[PDB]
């Protein structure tokens, strides 16, 4: 993994990676791109596990 573009799809994967068993979740689960911090970042820009490492439990 490296600086790549991750969207909700690859987001849950990367998150599914960084979390594995820590139990991850999706923040602001309501409107579209509600947790855009991730959904708008990794998807539009890029981030590292360290980022998704915070989006975990």
């Amino acid at each position: 993994f490296v600086n790549q573009h991750l969207c909700g799809s690859d987001l849950v994967e990367a998150l599914y990676l960084v979390c594995g068993e820590r139990g991850f979740f999706y923040t602001d689960p309501t409107g579209g791109g509600p947790r855009r911090g991730i959904v708008e970042q990794c998807c539009h820009s890029i981030c590292s596990l360290y980022q998704l490492e915070n989006y975990c439990n």
